[PDB]
């Protein structure tokens, strides 16, 4: 793996572990939050290579996500793969992009403006990327290259990355997770 970055954002609202050198972190919020976490490993700067992980993930109850999670900094757009979820789906609410098919499922693909919102450089607006798989699954290899370079077309600036984790994220509900980054 060589992961050289720890995701730790709230992570006190519930209990979160990880061991850096063996690539596998959990975290679990089985008395629920009401308010935003993103925990996770990975790296200070994200690249396009691929991310294989493998993942026990309960989040059935919980506003929540199981994702490939990271920054550009300019222009600045946060982004997210994501894997499988709970109740609550991003782009239902977002502005439709498209699909994107890749490692064995096809994606929904939107975008978001946020504004004045907690981000990489304290508070500011941003544009959001997300791609959704249509099958859920928990393990797997993400071929983020296939994403990057369908976002690209939709103005994601594809270089200048900040950090990108396989991340968990919650902000509502409970749930439990555990992930190995291979």
């Amino acid at each position: 793996a060589g992961i050289n970055y720890v995701q730790n954002y709230n992570g006190n609202l519930g209990d979160f572990t990880y061991d850096e050198s063996a690539g596998t972190f959990s975290m679990y919020w089985e008395d629920g939050v009401s308010s935003d976490f993103v925990v996770g490993l990975g790296w200070t700067t994200g690249s396009s290579n691929a991310i294989t992980y493998s993942a026990e993930y309960s989040a059935s109850g919980s506003s929540s996500y199981l994702a490939v999670y990271g920054w550009v900094n300019y222009p600045q757009a946060e982004y997210y793969i994501v894997e499988d979820y709970g109740d609550y789906n991003p782009c239902s609410s977002a502005t439709s992009l498209g699909t994107v098919y890749s490692d064995g499922s096809t994606y929904q693909v939107c975008t978001d403006t946020r504004t004045n919102e907690p981000s990489i450089t304290g508070t500011s607006t941003f544009t959001q990327y997300w791609s959704v798989r249509e099958s859920t699954r928990t393990s797997g290899t993400v071929t983020v290259a296939n994403h990057f370079n369908f976002w690209a077309q939709h103005g994601f600036g594809n270089s200048d990355f900040n950090y990108q984790v396989m991340a968990v994220e919650a902000w509502s509900g409970a749930g439990s997770a555990s992930v190995t980054i291979s």
